[PDB]
């Protein structure tokens, strides 16, 4: 007869488990490239600082792509409760991997781990969180509320945790906290969701059926078959560097989608690529932004992987304002596409705001920590309206995210010292003016 918050007790053990894997992946974000710069700046990776910038990037867009593949894995083969528990091991084992003495030998076989693995667990905790509730009850509205604000969580003290632990420790310390984190994550699953969990769930809820065996073989044989083959092509021409790797990468992403949309409602096709900008933006932040406040901010005093804190903390105290703001202007509302336009604005302006100090001081000194501080707040509440609304405008959902990274990896190649006013600059003006022209036809496209 006790509840967690009117909720039931299984949200509670999903609660803590989604909130620890939030907690290793965000918390080793916040240092990945500031070690990618460490091992470069000692011999030991041979690449430059912008390659380093497009693998932070291009890393995020695989990971959310991986999502994608994760559900289908579940429900036809495998089942839900066993995927997340073995995409939890297979997390853990990335950050295991980086917290040994090794070096660039670790780091790509770290990041394969970690892709495989969030794409089996991320998913389908989502899904469970939905077994929890009867599909009569309304409860579920307030549930995913609850179990989003522990993804949030999770996400915010993870720099602050991970990002002193570095300065004190070192590198390889910090990265082990980040395996223990998912390994707690996973106590708490296994025996928590023995005591809370249905066990229809131990299997998959839609098994193939005889005949459809041998032709889902063919297909995944034909994929490998081919990407083999232009991975072979590549190497005889000589088109062999990372950059090179990274854009095979960058076209797959976008091919997906591209392939995809191969006329009822053509609507999305503004609505998508305006989506899409918005997370590139967004995504940024953890690699140009990042980059920005180990250069041009005067972070002497504190960890400055503690800026990534900034993205999670304001989206927590935005949320119960919103919640609000749909009740209490309730008779006469900013359409969907009013919501996308105005959202895309505002992560122009985070951006425009950032040309400013470059503008008026140059580019050869530090700045206040505090442009940060404003450019954060001003994204996330671009974000308020773009993430929750947009939804239901379910696998693209977790597409435009990937699409978006995959175009940072090409963008952020261009950012650095010199061209900072005018990285900030086109990128700003240019979502705002795309913003505008939606809504102009934010009229046309209701149908
Ligand atoms: C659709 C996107 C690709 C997802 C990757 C799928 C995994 C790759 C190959 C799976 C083939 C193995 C078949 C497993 C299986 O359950 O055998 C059927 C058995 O249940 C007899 O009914
Ligand atoms: C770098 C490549 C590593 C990939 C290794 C692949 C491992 C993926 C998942 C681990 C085991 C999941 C299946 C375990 C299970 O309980 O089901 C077994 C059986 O029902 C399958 O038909
Ligand atoms: C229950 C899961 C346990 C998680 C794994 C625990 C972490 C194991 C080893 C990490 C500690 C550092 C190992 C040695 C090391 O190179 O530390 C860095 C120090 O030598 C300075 O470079
Ligand atoms: C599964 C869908 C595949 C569609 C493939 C379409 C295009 C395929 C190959 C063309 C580009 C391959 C990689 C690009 C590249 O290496 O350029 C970088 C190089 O110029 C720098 O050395
Ligand atoms: C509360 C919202 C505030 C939003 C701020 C509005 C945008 C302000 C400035 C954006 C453009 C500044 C860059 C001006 C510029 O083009 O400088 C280039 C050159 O002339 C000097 O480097
Ligand atoms: C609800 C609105 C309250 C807070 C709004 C934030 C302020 C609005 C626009 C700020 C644009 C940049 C300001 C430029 C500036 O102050 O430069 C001078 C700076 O060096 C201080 O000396
Ligand atoms: C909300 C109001 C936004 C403020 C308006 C945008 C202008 C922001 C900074 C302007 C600084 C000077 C403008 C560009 C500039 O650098 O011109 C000076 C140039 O001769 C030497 O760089
Ligand atoms: C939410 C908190 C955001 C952080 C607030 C940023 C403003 C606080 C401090 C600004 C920089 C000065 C730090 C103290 C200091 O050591 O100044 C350096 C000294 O050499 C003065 O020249
Ligand atoms: C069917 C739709 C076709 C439109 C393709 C969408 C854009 C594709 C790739 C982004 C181009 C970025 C151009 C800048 C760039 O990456 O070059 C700089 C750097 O990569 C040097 O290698
Ligand atoms: C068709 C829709 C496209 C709308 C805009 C798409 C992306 C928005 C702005 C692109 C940012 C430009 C990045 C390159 C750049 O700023 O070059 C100037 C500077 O870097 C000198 O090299």
């Amino acid at each position: 007869g006790k509840t967690f918050f009117g909720q039931p007790l299984g949200l509670s053990t999903l609660f803590m488990t989604e909130m620890w894997e939030r907690f290793s992946y965000y918390g080793m974000r916040a240092i990945l490239l500031y070690y990618m710069w460490f091992l470069i700046s000692t011999g030991d990776l041979h690449i430059t600082r912008a390659t380093a910038a497009s693998i932070m990037a291009i890393y995020a867009s695989m990971v959310y792509l991986s999502g994608t593949i994760g559900g289908f894995v579940a429900d036809r083969i495998i089942g839900a409760r066993p995927a997340v528990f073995w995409g939890g091991v297979l997390i853990m084992l990335g950050h295991i991997v980086l917290a040994l003495p090794f070096g660039a030998s670790a780091l790509f076989g770290s990041i394969i781990l970690i892709i495989i693995g969030t794409g089996f667990l991320k998913p389908n905790v989502s899904t469970l969180v939905g077994t929890l509730y009867d599909e009569h009850d309304r409860r579920r509205d307030a549930g995913f509320s609850i179990f989003v604000f522990g993804i949030n969580l999770g996400a915010f003290i993870a720099p602050l945790i991970v990002g002193a632990a570095q300065e004190a420790a070192g590198y390889h310390v910090a990265f082990s906290l980040a395996a223990i984190g998912m390994f707690i994550g996973l106590l708490v699953y296994y025996f928590g969701g023995k005591k809370t969990l249905d066990p229809h769930y131990l299997r998959p809820t839609d098994p193939l059926a005889p005949e459809e065996v041998k032709p889902l073989l063919v297909k995944v044989s034909l994929a490998v078959a081919g990407f083999i083959a232009i991975i072979v092509v590549m190497n005889l021409v000589g088109w062999n560097s990372l950059p090179a790797y990274i854009n095979l990468l960058t076209i797959v992403a976008i091919a997906i989608p591209v392939f995809y949309f191969a006329l009822r409602v053509v609507s999305y096709i503004p609505l998508f690529i305006a989506a899409v900008l918005f997370w590139a933006i967004e995504e940024q932040g953890s690699v140009v932004l990042a980059t920005f406040a180990a250069e041009r901010v005067d972070s002497s005093w504190f960890p400055v992987s503690w800026f990534q804190s900034l993205n999670p903390l304001f989206i927590m105290l935005y949320t119960p304002f919103f919640a609000w703001l749909w009740t209490a202007w309730k008779k006469n509302q900013p359409s969907s596409p009013t919501k996308f336009a105005v959202g895309l604005m505002f992560a122009g302006l985070s951006f425009l705001l950032m040309a400013i100090p470059g503008a008026l001081y140059g580019t050869s000194g530090k700045v206040s920590p505090l442009w940060l501080v404003g450019s954060w707040a001003l994204v996330i509440l671009g974000e308020m309206l773009i993430s929750p609304v947009g939804l239901s405008v379910m696998s693209m959902w977790f597409l435009s995210s990937s699409v978006g990274s995959a175009l940072n990896a090409q963008l952020v190649t261009l950012y650095n010292a010199k061209s900072e006013v005018a990285y900030f600059s086109y990128f700003g003006l240019g979502s705002v003016v795309l913003g505008i022209v939606l809504v102009f036809l934010s009229k046309r496209i209701q149908g």
